[PDB]
């Protein structure tokens, strides 16, 4: 054979490449060197192609893929037909059970470095030095839609680290908004159910929009904190590069002396916050249900790796009672004004996987997988969990041996007296399967606690109190966190988040439902509660007007660190931008284009009404990327249409379109010369307007404003405008 | 206790009712009073709820289903909360792995009848007479994407239906389409695999527009035929009612003087046939990627019973 | 903590010993100079323990592995004690589903080499060289039983081969007899749940002495060939080491030019050929159900490796239709006298699995995984077994990855386009996952045949004929071949056949069946169902006493190969010698004992009427092995009592029964100076007789005598004497 | 959930009560039972809470634990009292 193409242009060159310029790849053959302890100690198990002969799983070489065993070319198929029965039986059993939760996401390999020792307050391995890397395996997901829903869905997002240290696999599951919607782990069933496809006809899929949800949040107030950061932007982020993580719940950190600190973690991206608006979000979930998914692998083969600081919110166990919310209830956040994060280290996510399924998909991760150094606390949905993951993956991953699996093997030694199993692959040498033994002399053999390289044990907590089912009095204040949080929110977020509640709630078919939210919206805050009834065609009630609100948290009446947006923290690096090209372009506004993107990392596409290429007023010739309508304005943060002859795409439909969406999405759009008459399709006065960069030409101080703009993420001052664009 | 509503608008009228006008309900509960022999047959493991005690799988009533077992209201979680762990439990173990190929797909039961007793071409006793009435069950489906993946993709559809017969089960396994991609069996996993997201990033989904589908295609020419189709308005049918079906491969009838017929297998819709147009159908999987299941749900929940001939 | 002995007899030393001399281990720490491609390829999985510390399995060293985490030192456990939930969820999940049949297996490992190049009949890379080695993984099985089962009940044995050539897995899957019970693969179910435990209590287990399987034996005579083998001495072998093995069905050899001969497997042991008698077998199934699984062990870590001959029964193409029988027909064997079997290779048996579940509970045989120069045959039977070991393993093993389990994996190359399935280990770098394919350059690549390292191709067998569920007419003869067995057998085999027989038909309840059985048999044999009628009070009819005979096989009335004993192949190497001690033991009686045992390969086993040790009259210090009841007869070839202090065994009930028994089982008895006064125990003349080794000492031919007794392995002469005895 | 493949062994006929068991568990390997309730989740408007917790009390009441008292520090300790 030879089926490639003679010039060599089925192969992706294995260096960093901008979105959409190389084919992509398996991670080992589109980053060779991009190496860290775990990704080559998966060598063993990685199998190559190239030049092998094809076989059966048996070693046995095969001289015709293409046909059955059959008596005569038109008979029967034989039973003796050993090679397609293996093919067919391998094919036939390739599904496993998708995570219960959280089945669609994306995951990558990268490292993580502590900024400095934190041997004073933990005596955790690896965050001992700074100069000691952790490898991790990061996967990113949703939470309710299945392994093939969309990225793009309004839902609460998933943020799971493995860390392979020396002294073990530490596991840190969280999600990108800094509390649950649920106090006890008894109740996950309910809210799960609650929130996913109803059972009747298993629907609607990644979507909270529906009957059930809300039937189940009316009437359990404790959800309302993270259904506001669920309606908010917060939960239609831009990309897994730009949105927060956080462990929820309150950890301790355990040192050598033995003390304790009650902890909260933190991942502040340092691409920074940055989201969707909804009419863009549920269109991209048709355009692109792969937007996430495609941008994350996509930024890393182009070296714009995902870069996560991991932070720590400190709080000395004497003050466990010292605020006005439980710091064990997991419905409640500690606010950033009364205990700062502080900065640890960071985490690089440099290297895809190079098999989905073999190292995304069978990946485990478990709160519970701890190291000495760190320790529970009694929060009642994380005790919870500590049993839930361990049950599940003895089913999604067949067997008690999931830590055989490549992916989820520890790089430090592991050595116990547990044997078999489901696809056991240790063969173990030990005489002894049992301790206390003499005849392997006790190995292996516990190991004292200690300030390094010592055996776990937990910190020895008080525990005082009868065997009750009983939810803590303490955790019975629903109302204020969601108030503390809309309050934090600029004027533009808050607005999101009535529109985010009035659109779900509208798809609520019984009314009372609707009734009963708008409800529990009143006992938060009024103008709230009366902005989404209004949109209900809902009137307050006399007494829902005078309900008082809740208290503020411990004298904060807002947060800033809660908005996406309030403080400015924006990077351009990584974003793309839309090129609306013409049959002849001003070849100067395209060099001087290219040029100010490329400083500032932005990416371009290219785009035109039809594939190939267009040659400039020079002769330089331009390749399209792809149509207008192949790669919306969704898949881009700014549009950008340079001079020529305008005349080619200014009856386009497409084009005019493009601007259009743009436009009611927020984002920055640049028109150089004559580029400058699409601005009756999206009605911009002749004296312009803000979010609008127009001159004659596309020059340095025309890229300046707009790369401007695109730091800024959106133009927000023009939501009042885009009602009466019909888009 | 007093969560329902008083006016009782909580509970969808057990009548026939068109789209949006009442919340969907269970087939049993909206529709009483079908029937048919495998719908009776399924009494037997049907459970009810309303004015029972709640309970654990071993018939102990829960008291507080609110809470886990803890030392002290503020304690940790103990260890002998066995209510805790048979709920958690057996929500841990809910999933099952989805089907390799048309994961996504709707379901309904009816039944069948033939117009005429088809003795003189087959022996099969579900085509003997025309009073004779089978149960069916039928699940439409895609091809490529998960069970969570869109309706409206392009995508070849499938078509099965279960015939309840007294001879037996037959299944038609069907597409909506009258020839497949591919010659031999052989070649499914390679055709599948090409079709299906690529193996290193699992991209894209419900999608046979990206380069290894295309690439086979280019190279495996007896998969134009199906091509045309699926590139074609049959890849994007209005909905399951208005979708042909064909069970591709010739079969045979066989009599019981013991002569054969071949025999192609056909599904015509009596709705007929109506297909979206691209752009609608791609916004269509972000606005409502549960467009035909929907569909048919409500259309048999309003009384417009998706019939075949 | 430091419990070995101070001393380091914990632990064996790594050299061949004697069995009982040192405590049994692990293969790799017993034999670590034992090496072969597959065991060294075991080694990336292979597991240490000796100073390691006691960890999760996420590598978290464990400081306390005597207790649970509890709220107070006799409080509840907690939720949170994830080291307890992953150690008992481990535990809890060790077990997988036994085989379906052959649950009770025990396993080593080897290497194969032929003698010569097979070149002009076959293409196997394997067979194509003397020189080229390949290692092999063997099972030995009954059939029936579960995998807690005894070994030495009555049965037919299985002896599986997986060969590791270069060109393939190639997994060679017979049994000891040379053909099975039925015809055709759709009646397997039938035959084995007749066989197996009834299905309303599950009784009996590990034997065919039931009704419902000689109630499916009388109503398909098909079976008689191999019930035959079954109740013969066959039924019931010494050990895995001496009985024969075969492939049963006929299959292809292929040649680089293209030419197919038919091929019947057989496996010779070194060891000849060797078999308990039923009341010592049964006996020996409750003193020790591990007897054969327990010597195989005791025989590799003694350096007696078991070895068989590989030889091939050879029949050309125009030979196929040339035999009375079918060659095709799975119920009839090839006699030896027409187409004798062709020396091919030797197949040691040279090291012990480190773990029995990873290594032996998980190895996946098949019938099916054949390599380039082996090809199938319609055999009906075989064609229905290439289906369902494929099949069977996705449960058992729980998925379609269990040729990644170490102990199944090739050591050739193997790459193909199958992907995920539970428990992936490989990790494919591939971009393409389909073929053909143009962007990994459709590698795998198929290979055509040719003559080494090519394509497997099927030989292009003409098939003609309608679609049929129909037993050929050729296969339609069932009496010829039990007779042709019968007739080779020794007299006293004929009588062990009746026995079994006789045994057997009493525990079917229905008296019934027990005459259906008998009419059969007297299909077969006259003189045969005579003696089992006359077993089971049943008189045959006159029309009985007159079914004629079933013709000879293509002219023979007998054929010895067919025999175990009928030609010598006694080897004395491995077996056992009880040796009986007294308080004062003559010590020079007893150094010509060990030496010249000891210079035969013939183990010894000191017994007493304790433990500890005695002192022999010249002050040597005698270590006992175990007590007359702790080892008893059943388990020794033979049995010699030396002079000394007779009266101190004298009165022994235990001595004197050990004697009676090992009489009884035809076993070789030696008495030297006063142990003599044992003659009376078991009724032996002042003269003597044959089969009684006496003489004032154990000197001059003492042992070459008793040597010579045990080379014929059982005193067959004293059967008769041995009616009478209560014992 | 190993040996008997899933969490639905309490539906295998020998293990089934015999009396009423009602609950919003749902799906798993070989699930028999066929819910038809509108809720899969409590607390619920949709069916009206059921099915409904019940109160524990003399007879027919829901399970409550014992509320013994437990005090001691979070330990892996055997009691001395056992040695
Ligand atoms: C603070 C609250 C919680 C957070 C932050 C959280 C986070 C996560 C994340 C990020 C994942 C996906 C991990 C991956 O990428 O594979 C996940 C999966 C899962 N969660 Fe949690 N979760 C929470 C609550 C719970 C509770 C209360 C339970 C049950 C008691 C639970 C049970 C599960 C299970 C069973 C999975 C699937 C794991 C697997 O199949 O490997 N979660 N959760
Ligand atoms: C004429 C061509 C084919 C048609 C019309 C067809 C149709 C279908 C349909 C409609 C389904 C979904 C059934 C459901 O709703 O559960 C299905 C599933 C499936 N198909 Fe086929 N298919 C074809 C070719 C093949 C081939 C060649 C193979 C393999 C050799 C195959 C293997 C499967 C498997 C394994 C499933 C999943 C079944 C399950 O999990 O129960 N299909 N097919
Ligand atoms: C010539 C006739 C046969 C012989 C010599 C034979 C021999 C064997 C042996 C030695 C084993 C156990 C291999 C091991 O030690 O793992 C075995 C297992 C098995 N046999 Fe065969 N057998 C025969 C007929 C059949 C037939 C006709 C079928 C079904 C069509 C069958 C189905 C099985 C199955 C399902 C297993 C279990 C394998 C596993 O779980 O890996 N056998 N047989």
């Amino acid at each position: 054979d030879s089926l490639a193409p003679e010039d060599g242009s089925h192969r992706p060159a294995a260096e960093p490449t901008p979105p959409g310029a190389q084919p992509t790849a398996p991670g080992s053959l589109k980053a060779p060197d991009t190496r860290n302890e775990k990704l080559n100690s998966l060598e063993d198990v990685r199998k190559g192609s190239e030049n092998y002969a094809l076989t059966t799983n048996q070693g046995v070489r095969i001289a015709d893929d293409q046909n059955s065993l059959r008596a005569g070319s038109r008979g029967p198929t034989l039973l003796e037909d050993f090679i397609l029965r293996e093919k067919i039986t391998h094919f036939d059993h390739e599904r496993i059970p998708e995570r219960i939760v959280a089945a669609r996401g994306s995951a990558a390999h990268g490292y993580f470095q502590p900024y400095k020792s934190l041997s004073d307050i933990t005596k955790a391995d690896f965050l001992s030095d700074p100069n000691k890397i952790t490898p991790v395996f990061v996967r990113f997901s949703t939470v309710q839609g299945g392994a093939g829903s969309a990225d793009t869905v309004r839902d609460i997002r998933g943020f799971a680290t493995k860390f392979y240290t020396e002294e073990g696999i530490f596991d840190l599951v969280g999600n990108n908004t800094p509390i649950f919607f649920i106090q006890d782990a008894h109740k996950f069933p309910d809210f799960v159910h609650a929130v996913k496809p109803e059972p009747h006809w298993a629907i609607p899929q990644g979507q909270s929009a529906h009957d059930t949800f809300w039937d189940y949040v009316s009437l359990q107030p404790e959800t309302l904190h993270n259904v506001m950061w669920a309606m908010s932007d917060r939960g239609i982020p831009r990309s897994y590069r730009t949105m927060e993580g956080f462990g929820i719940h309150t950890f301790r950190l355990i040192n050598a002396e033995g003390k304790a600190t009650f902890v909260r973690f933190h991942w502040k991206p340092l691409a920074g916050k940055a989201s969707l608006v909804w009419d863009e979000a549920q269109k991209l979930t048709g355009r692109d249900p792969d937007f996430h998914r495609r941008e994350l692998w996509e930024a890393i083969e182009a070296g714009d790796f995902p870069e996560y600081e991991l932070g720590f919110q400190l709080i000395p166990e004497e003050d466990e009672f010292k605020f006005d919310f439980d710091l064990l209830d997991p419905t409640k956040l500690i606010p950033e004004e009364l205990v700062p994060v502080q900065r640890v280290g960071k985490m690089v996510l440099n290297r895809n996987p190079d098999n989905f399924f073999a190292e995304n998909e069978q990946a485990a991760f478990h709160p519970g997988h701890i190291v000495p150094g760190l320790d529970f606390t009694n929060d009642p949905l994380l005790q919870g969990r500590l049993f839930s993951y361990t049950d599940t993956q003895i089913s999604r991953l067949g067997g008690p041996n999931f830590h055989e699996i490549p992916i989820n093997r520890p790089t430090c030694p592991y050595h116990n007296f547990q044997r078999d199993g489901m696809h056991r692959m240790g063969i173990d040498t030990n005489p002894a399967n049992y301790e206390p033994n003499s005849i392997n002399d006790n190995w292996p053999r516990e190991t004292p606690p200690g300030p390094k390289r010592g055996g776990f044990e937990s910190y020895q907590e008080r525990v005082e109190g009868n065997k009750v089912r009983e939810r803590s009095p303490s955790f019975g204040e629903y109302y204020s966190h969601p108030r503390l949080f809309w309050l934090s929110q600029t004027p533009f977020e808050q607005r999101h988040i009535v529109d985010g509640f009035s659109f779900e709630l509208s798809k609520v078919v019984r009314p009372y439902i609707r009734e009963r939210v708008v409800d529990q919206l009143a006992h938060i805050d009024l103008t709230l509660a009366q902005a989404v009834a209004k949109n209900l065609g809902i009137e307050l009630t006399d007494d829902q007007l005078n309900i008082t609100p809740p208290p503020d948290v411990n004298g904060l009446k807002k947060d800033p660190s809660l908005s996406l947006y309030a403080i400015p923290d924006g990077d351009v690096k990584g974003r793309v931008v839309a090129i609306l090209l013409n049959d002849e372009v001003r070849s100067a506004d395209l060099l001087a284009i290219l040029k100010a993107l490329k400083a500032k990392g932005v990416h371009a596409k290219l785009l035109y009404s039809r594939m190939g290429e267009v040659t400039a007023d020079d002769g330089t010739v331009l390749p399209i990327a792809a149509t207008f309508a192949g790669a919306p304005s969704l898949t881009v943060d700014a549009v950008i249409v340079p001079c020529g002859n305008i005349a080619d795409i200014a009856d386009n439909g497409d084009a005019n379109y493009y601007l259009m969406e743009a436009y009611k999405h927020l984002k920055p759009i640049a028109l150089a010369g004559d580029a400058r008459k699409f601005k009756a399709t999206i009605k911009i006065a002749d004296q312009g307007e803000e979010g609008i960069v127009e001159a004659d030409s596309a020059d340095g101080s025309f890229m300046d404003e707009l790369l401007t703009l695109m730091a800024a993420h959106r133009v927000w001052s023009r939501i009042p405008k885009i009602d009466k664009i019909p888009a």
